[PDB]
């Protein structure tokens, strides 16, 4: 797994409320967070499957 999977979720400086998935490396699962709408980082996915496919295991 890519190092980016270990980064904390980043909402960013925009004020939208867009529900996205991030890999929570401490729990070993993809969870939702609120993305603000601009300046997304890599541990930000539109679906749980893509999240899990990129960053997970079991």
């Amino acid at each position: 797994r890519p190092d980016f999977c270990l980064e904390p979720p980043y909402t960013g400086p925009c004020k939208a409320r867009i529900i996205r998935y991030f890999y929570n490396a401490k729990a070993g699962l993809c969870q939702t967070f609120v993305y603000g709408g601009c300046r997304a980082k890599r541990n930000n996915f539109k679906s749980a499957e893509d999240c899990m496919r990129t960053c997970g295991g079991a």
